[PDB]
Order: structure tokens, then C-alpha cells, then sequence
């Protein structure tokens, strides 16, 4: 398992566009296009996106390419924000990508957010930051999800993926 793979369960796979669990328009595997409500605002922001003339749907190639670019930004601003950097540089490889699959869903300031949980992490007082993990909308809104986050980070293997 590894961060890829953990994504595309969480995300899914969508080749046309659709609404995410917001109801914003997104496509591919969890890319987010925008939160106009506007369906051809979200048709601009995909072929601006990929380049073409995509009428709302696009390959699986297409989506992959988007998901790798995706990932990418989120490292990348992890490594970047002065509240995460030293989160992530703390950790182990699973809980790594746990903190970046969280990234990639509520994008980095949303994350620098969990102050508390993130000082919990940083101690590696597991049990304790996966209690405060879970009092948070994040939680409420879309549960399943967030328990397979959570888990990784309090065991530190992949098993909420197996
Ligand atoms: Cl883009
Ligand atoms: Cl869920």
C-alpha cells in the first residue's frame, strides 16, 4: 500500500465530471475543479486543466496525470508550511501519507488547523491525537473516511486499507 493507492480508495475514480461529497464539482480521483456553482465554470476550469477541449470527460490517463500533479502539490506544500513540515518530518512513512491524504482532501490550511492534534502527533501520543482527531466536522461529515485516516495514524500500519 502506499500513497496512491490509499487515495484512489478514498477518492474513487470518475471519469465525467461530478459532485463531491460537498457538492462541489470535481473529476477524476478526488480533483476538486471548483466551488462555483456553476457547471460551465467547471467545464473551463477542465479543459484549462488538461488542455483540451474535454466536453466533461476525460481518459483515465488524463485523470491519472491529474491525481500525480495533485499528490505532488500536497507533499510540496506540506514541506512548505512552517505548522506542517515539522509534523511530517517527525513521522514514519505510513503516518506520512495519513497526514498527506488529509491534505489532499481539506487542502493545507485546513489542516494547519488541527493545531492541537498536529502537537499530539508531533509527541506521538497516538491514542490521545486520534480521540482529538475525531471531535472535528472533518469527522462528523465524512466518517468512514476520516476512521481509516485516524486508524493509520494511531497503529501506524495500513491495516483500516486491508
Ligand atoms: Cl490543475
Ligand atoms: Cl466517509
Amino acid at each position: 500500500m502506499n500513497i496512491f493507492e490509499m487515495l484512489r480508495i478514498d477518492e474513487g475514480l470518475r471519469l465525467k465530471i461530478y459532485k463531491d461529497t460537498e457538492g462541489y464539482y470535481t473529476i477524476g480521483i478526488g480533483h476538486l475543479l471548483t466551488k462555483s456553482p456553476s457547471l460551465n465554470a467547471a467545464k473551463s476550469e477542465l479543459d484549462k486543466a488538461i488542455g483540451r477541449n474535454t466536453n466533461g470527460v476525460i481518459t483515465k490517463d488524463e485523470a491519472e496525470k491529474l491525481f500525480n500533479q495533485d499528490v505532488d502539490a500536497a507533499v510540496r506544500g506540506i514541506l512548505r508550511n512552517a505548522k506542517l513540515k515539522p509534523v511530517y518530518d517527525s513521522l514514519d512513512a505510513v503516518r506520512r501519507a495519513a497526514l498527506i491524504n488529509m491534505v489532499f482532501q481539506m487542502g493545507e490550511t485546513g489542516v494547519a488547523g488541527f493545531t492541537n492534534s498536529l502537537r499530539m502527533l508531533q509527541a506521538k501520543r497516538w491514542d490521545e491525537a486520534a480521540v482529538n482527531l475525531a471531535k472535528s466536522r472533518w469527522y462528523n461529515q465524512t466518517p468512514n473516511r476520516a476512521k481509516r485516516v485516524i486508524t493509520t495514524f494511531r497503529t501506524g500500519t495500513w491495516d483500516a486499507y486491508k
